[PDB]
């Protein structure tokens, strides 16, 4: 459909305004976590007193922690619609379905921009300032804790595709402009503008990673690990609303997650 | 890989699909559309009757229940066991798979049947009803969405999946490959050795993408699209399960012959 030196253009494009929108992209979460560097290094959260300690330099421990999840989260849903209005089409589109879009992808891509934050021992917090340890997340009390897990499960297996922010930029748009979310009323001009997405990533990883055989397939693979674990969190959350009452949800992640 | 060696693995694999499974998604088409000795159509309890006793499905005769909604869900069972044999059969010809270790085959194949019956299903399914014993009979969808309350809701999912897989129309050609991918599944729990596993899905991907190009030149990106279908399969087999289970948990009537559970376990 499209030519590819206008394919070239939209990758540009996305990944311009991806830089514009996501306060901490993967370029500088990776020097942050591989270290080498004296004035980008982050205070560690691995236990109690260093979460005591941290709070000084940048409730409930638990809830302490999960509410820092939802607050961040909230402020990704913010980043990511800010994104999405600037991928071409996607504001000319249906209203309703604008917003059925984004009530069915903000999530999907929390858990893979969140992935870009991650390695193997723990993920960075507080715009890469402090760092919090798997082995810390994971030890929390018994809803908790394997609440945290799942995510570094994920980000473990999608960060082994070794994609970076360019890429990335072309995947979310990808996701967001699915025409198979529930109750979108015109499917047709969502497919038209996620074709041309998909071409602009196809072409992306053939010239980015011209080593790394089928990566567009193995990438469009993973959005099916990424239905699956949305699911899980979903899961998760009605059980512990149905335990906790000293949590509440703000109202933009109340509403996506209703019906 | 050369694009003639795809093209052979594409042929290859068309052949062997030809010869494993019974009933292939172009006659099945023949059938449905009205074009061919027409099907014995059951529509209802009469219909369903009368076609046991003149046809003799053999999913869809006395045994245990003598319930007619617990006996097609029965029926549904035995015809998976029997398409298992078939998709067991098929793998064995992808090349590489039975160089594979052993125990990664059986798991290959364990974790795969379900998304594979599923796709293979939409074959044999319109939005009006289902091709059954190898396209002699056709069950309308009316009617099996029409069973007793755990029965119907079971059924109609599977019509709701089929639908919206078929309107990739996609050929035999297209879905031999399409199988062979999803077997090679690289993320199965408890492969012993993946690197082998996703090597050989490698050299599928490459021919179906190749496949597709040549097949649908007009459909923009169906390679992509497919492959956002084995979304749309992972959580239907997952709802599946969780749909048996409550069956299982709630109907009593359900007994069989201890030996026949153990074969449609
Ligand atoms: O910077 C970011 O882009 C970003 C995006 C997502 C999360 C995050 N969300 N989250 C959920 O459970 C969740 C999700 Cl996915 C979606 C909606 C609501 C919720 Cl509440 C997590 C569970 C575990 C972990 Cl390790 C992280 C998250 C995030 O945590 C940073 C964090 C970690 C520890 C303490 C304080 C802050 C950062
Ligand atoms: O010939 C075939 O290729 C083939 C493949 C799959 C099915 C089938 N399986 N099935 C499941 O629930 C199921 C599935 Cl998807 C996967 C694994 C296990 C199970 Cl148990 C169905 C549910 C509803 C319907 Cl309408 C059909 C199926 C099949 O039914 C033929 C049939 C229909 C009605 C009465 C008796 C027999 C034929």
């Amino acid at each position: 459909h499209m030519e590819s030196a206008d394919l070239r253009a939209l990758a540009k494009h996305l990944y311009d305004s991806y830089i514009k929108s996501f306060p901490l992209t993967k370029a500088k979460a990776r020097a942050i976590l591989t270290g080498k560097t004296t004035d980008k290094s982050p205070f560690v959260i691995y236990d109690m007193n260093s979460l005591m300690m941290g709070e000084d330099k940048i409730k409930e421990v638990a809830i302490r922690i999960f509410q820092g999840c939802q607050f961040r989260s909230v402020e990704a849903v913010q980043e990511i619609t800010e994104y999405a209005k600037s991928i071409p089409g996607f504001v000319n589109l249906d209203l309703n379905d604008q917003v059925t879009l984004l009530k069915y992808g903000v999530h999907e891509i929390i858990y893979t921009m969140l992935a870009s934050l991650m390695n193997k021992d723990g993920v960075l917090i507080s715009e890469g300032q402090g760092f919090m340890t798997r082995e810390f997340l994971k030890s929390l009390r018994k809803p908790f804790g394997d609440f945290m897990e799942p995510k570094f499960e994920f980000a473990v297996k999608f960060n082994a595709l070794e994609l970076d922010d360019s890429d990335l930029a072309i995947f979310i748009a990808v996701i967001i402009l699915s025409g198979d979310r529930p109750g979108l009323l015109n499917v047709k001009p969502i497919e038209d503008i996620q074709d041309n997405l998909l071409q602009a990533l196809e072409l992306q990883l053939k010239l980015n990673h011209p080593e790394s055989s089928q990566l567009f397939a193995k990438l469009l693979q993973k959005m099916t690990d990424l239905r699956q674990i949305v699911t899980e969190h979903v899961q998760l959350l009605q059980v512990i609303k149905k335990t906790e009452t000293d949590m509440s949800l703000h109202p933009l992640l109340q509403e996506i997650y209703k019906d």
